[PDB]
């Protein structure tokens, strides 16, 4: 399986193929982050499109919604890109879509970290949430054990 | 002394003379508020400024800060106007405090009605308040009567 730069660097091919210029950039207090952003900062430097990239929202902790929401307001882009658990997810999605930022066009992406259990969904998650994750059901462990 | 509609007109000229043409409009269950709202809409509509009006807010009871907060959160301009009595006035300002919205640029219109004893003066009323009432404290009320 893959790490997280290959991953990041999948969900930028998929933006560009779908011409999604506009974005922002959204990472919890989860470990890992920052390696994330470097990573991000690296590819765009050297890219074809001249993405359009808001300020970084960084959480601090378990959402007060008192200085939190000042930051989420502030996301005006079509494409989110999200970095946290899933124990996270379910809370900052039910406060942006009281927000109001679960529009069509507002779609969100998030990591294989934050999609858990195929069993376990969240009712929070709205139709249609961006996700990669390395689960290939047509191969068994069979194969990838031989 | 003067109706609510000639206060009303001072305080549109006050903010005509510093150019700030972004505002709001929030009204409580104060009895007379239709008035108000009648009289600025036929205010703006024929004025040499062209004003930027952000949605009124209306307040329905004393805010659960459930529903209430939803409205106050859309409050983006840099100038409110506010119309309520003197004791609705210190919740509302504790709630926007804690909201956040109680920077700098965010000032705070409110009447004569809001403005209640000179002694009695609410800790919730941040240092800068803008009021207008007609107490004039340079005629005594000798003057009045002559």
């Amino acid at each position: 399986g893959a790490s997280i730069q290959q991953q990041a660097t999948v969900m930028l091919k998929i933006m560009q193929d779908y011409d999604w210029h506009v974005f922002s950039l959204v990472t919890t207090i989860f470990p890992g982050y920052r390696d994330f952003i470097s990573f991000i900062k690296t590819t765009v430097d050297n890219s074809f499109v001249g993405w359009d990239m808001q300020n970084v929202i960084t959480l601090d902790t378990s959402f007060e919604d008192a200085k939190t929401q000042v930051q989420l307001k502030k996301i005006h882009s079509s494409v989110i890109l999200l970095y946290c658990s899933k124990d996270e997810a379910v809370l900052i999605l039910s406060e942006a879509r009281s927000l109001g930022l679960t529009g069509y066009d507002f779609f969100w992406i998030v990591p294989s970290l934050v999609s858990g259990n195929t069993e376990l969904i969240p009712k929070e998650f709205p139709s249609g949430l961006i996700s990669v994750s390395y689960d290939d059901w047509d191969y068994s462990l069979e194969a990838r054990v031989r």
